[PDB]
């Protein structure tokens, strides 16, 4: 049961003044995309206080990535869903690298062993596995799952306008991009194939989520999905990624998060159409972070 907003005073929104006129606001499903200037965070900020909402974020930091968890943290502290209910579930296999690191009031953080796997791709791979079923304390600790990389750090405003029951995050790479280039796995023995003449949009492995139920039912899939695959000796041309977007081709999200949610400054720069960089690559040197 919801209750009934206060009384608030903020800009009438006017029919015949659309807030942005530069990009595509709503998917042809009626799903949001999330862009500055389309929300009012303060409505948002009361809707889901008077629900009581907790956020869950999951973010795996294992072998030399351990490196990453001081600032994605500290960062994550100033920018993510300041106000609410937050718990961290920091999956690594090394506990003992994991920094401490100072939470606001109503944030936690929990430590969760894992196993490392030697490629870097089985790494990223087996993320939906351990997310998914693995990890059960999720539904009887949060409302919603968002689920990070970890090479990562927050500079501007992550919050509520995320949640929903379902979202992907627009690959900064491909949101210009015609859908035949998209590099999407194309081979049809694989469970990710999809087909040059299908597909909304790339979305990154590195930023999704949604209501618990819907973010156990994508980590299901997809790890059945590479569970099939390996059996059949093929490994989808992006590994995590091929299979969320095969995933979020065949179930929409409810929502769908800009670039501004995903993006890297050093690689792409700062277009126009970007009015905040909220969530932003760290720099690394692939081969030297992935291997021993
Ligand atoms: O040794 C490792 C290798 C990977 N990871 C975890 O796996 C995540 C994804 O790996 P990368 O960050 O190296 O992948 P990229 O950002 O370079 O590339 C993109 O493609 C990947 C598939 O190749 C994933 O889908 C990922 O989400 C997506 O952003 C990392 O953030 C980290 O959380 C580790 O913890 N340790
Ligand atoms: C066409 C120009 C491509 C621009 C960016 C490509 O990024 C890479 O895209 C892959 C799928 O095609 C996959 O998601 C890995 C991704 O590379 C990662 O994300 C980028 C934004 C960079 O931060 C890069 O260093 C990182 O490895
Ligand atoms: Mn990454």
């Amino acid at each position: 049961f919801m209750v009934s907003l206060p009384r608030m005073v903020y800009p009438q929104p006017k029919v015949l003044t659309p807030c942005r006129k530069d990009v595509l606001v709503v998917t042809p499903w009626l799903a949001p995309i999330v862009w500055e200037g389309t929300f009012n965070i303060d409505i948002l900020n009361e809707q889901f206080r008077l629900q009581n909402t907790t956020i869950g974020l999951t973010v795996f930091a294992i072998k030399k990535y351990v490196a990453f968890l001081k600032l994605f943290l500290e960062t994550a502290e100033k920018h993510f869903m300041v106000g609410h209910r937050v718990h961290y579930y920091v999956f690594t296999d090394q506990p003992a690298a994991v920094p401490r690191v100072t939470l606001g009031t109503g944030r936690q953080l929990s430590v969760l062993e894992v196993r490392a796997y030697k490629r870097w791709q089985d790494v990223s791979m087996r993320r939906m596995e351990m997310i998914s079923f693995c990890e059960r304390r999720f539904l009887s600790e949060v409302d919603y799952l968002v689920c990070v990389d970890v090479d990562m750090e927050f500079r501007d405003h992550v919050g509520v306008e995320i949640l929903t029951p379902l979202f992907g995050t627009l690959h900064p790479g491909f949101y210009g991009s015609s859908r035949e280039a998209f590099t999407y796995e194309r081979r049809p023995q694989s469970q990710a194939y999809i087909p040059k003449d299908e597909g909304d949009f790339y979305y990154m492995g590195a930023f999704f989520g949604g209501s618990v139920q819907e973010v156990q039912r994508l980590t299901r899939a997809c790890h059945q999905a590479m569970m099939v695959d390996q059996a059949n000796g093929i490994e989808a041309v992006w590994h995590d990624e091929s299979h969320l977007n095969k995933y979020l081709l065949r179930h929409k999200p409810t929502k769908v998060l800009s670039p501004e949610y995903l993006w890297d400054q050093q690689l792409l720069g700062w277009p126009a159409v970007l009015r905040k960089l909220r969530f932003t690559a760290v720099p690394k040197n692939h081969q030297a972070v992935r291997n021993p």
